[PDB]
């Protein structure tokens, strides 16, 4: 049990003060902007749909309201996290006015934290994409970001998209070359990239039929 924080959407003075506090209590703060899988807790000023937030959800981190740290300060130790989760009733029944997007991001973070924890309590490693073996066929501009998000949820991303890799893959995601029909014939889930984020965000998992790539539909 570890206390490794990253901070998001807070101002510099808040970050300085919170870093000081976290360190005094025996925690660590990872200062780099990019999501770091070694963190355990992220304190978020206001939930935004971005790579860092999505990766935190894929990894099942505590995604916390800053009132968590104020409670730690008072207590003089790291307190129980559940009542400070952005998606907890304790926060959401008090911030009844936040917009629908932030509510959605909050709930998704709490839901995956709980689900991943429940699975980890049963010896399943990693996060939302645990056991996925993924072939990625996307635009060079989007490639690194998709890889990082998948890896943050515990997916292995395979090198390239050659036919021999189909026998190793569970999933193939493509931007709307690569032989999709053959991958589908070899029972790979051949899906639009929107599936990845929708798997993280949706209360009930996206259904493969709706995300299936055109050449793979008959193989469902």
């Amino acid at each position: 049990k570890q206390y490794i924080f990253q901070l998001s959407s807070l101002n510099p003075q808040e970050r300085i003060d919170y870093c000081h506090l976290i360190e005094k209590l025996g925690g660590l703060v990872i200062e780099k902007q990019c999501f770091d899988p070694t963190c355990t807790h992220i304190v978020v000023g206001h939930p935004l749909r971005n790579e860092k937030y999505l990766a935190s959800v894929a990894a099942g981190k505590w995604v916390l309201h800053r009132s968590y740290l104020e409670a730690c300060r008072t207590a003089g130790h790291f307190v129980q996290e559940e009542d400070y989760e952005w998606g907890s009733s304790s926060i959401l029944d008090v911030l009844t006015g936040i917009n629908v997007q932030q509510r959605r991001l909050a709930l998704a973070a709490m839901r995956w934290r709980k689900k991943i924890q429940q699975r980890q309590e049963s010896g399943i490693v990693e996060g939302a994409f645990s056991g996925w073996k993924v072939i990625l066929h996307v635009d060079q501009s989007r490639e690194a970001g998709f890889k990082r998000l998948l890896q943050s949820g515990g997916a292995k991303v395979l090198p390239g998209h050659s036919v021999p890799l189909f026998k190793e893959a569970t999933h193939l995601f493509s931007d709307l070359g690569v032989n999709i029909a053959e991958a589908a014939a070899q029972n790979v889930y051949c899906l639009r990239t929107e599936y990845i984020a929708d798997y993280l965000m949706q209360e009930s998992p996206p259904h493969v039929e709706n995300y299936c790539l055109p050449e793979a539909i008959s193989f469902i």
